[PDB]
């Protein structure tokens, strides 16, 4: 039934940064579009703005 | 749409065409090698190709 789950695609505006952790962990930083900022783990990521974090690996290539 | 996810072993090399295009080089459960334009693998099988590119960080 789940596969609706990629529900952040139309709300992030842009990715910008990305930033690996002690525990060997990617955290991404990215800008919403309503202005806001945050970051997220990169396996949440993945799953809720696939095309969004492809297209940021693309430019950056 | 992403009925590859679960035929795809691995994303093994990407090559940037001259015309600017991605060309990417894959495995299937199968033991099968083939290639395919960018366009087609980041819509059936997105989740194979973010672990490549994770693969592929150096920073």
């Amino acid at each position: 039934q789940v596969e609706n789950y990629d529900s952040w695609e139309d709300l992030v505006s842009s990715i910008d940064t990305i930033e690996r952790k002690d525990d060997g962990t990617l955290e991404i930083y990215l800008t919403w579009k309503n202005g806001a900022i945050s970051h997220h783990p990169s396996t949440i990521t993945n799953k809720k703005c696939p095309q969004k974090m492809l297209q940021f690996y693309e430019s950056h290539l």
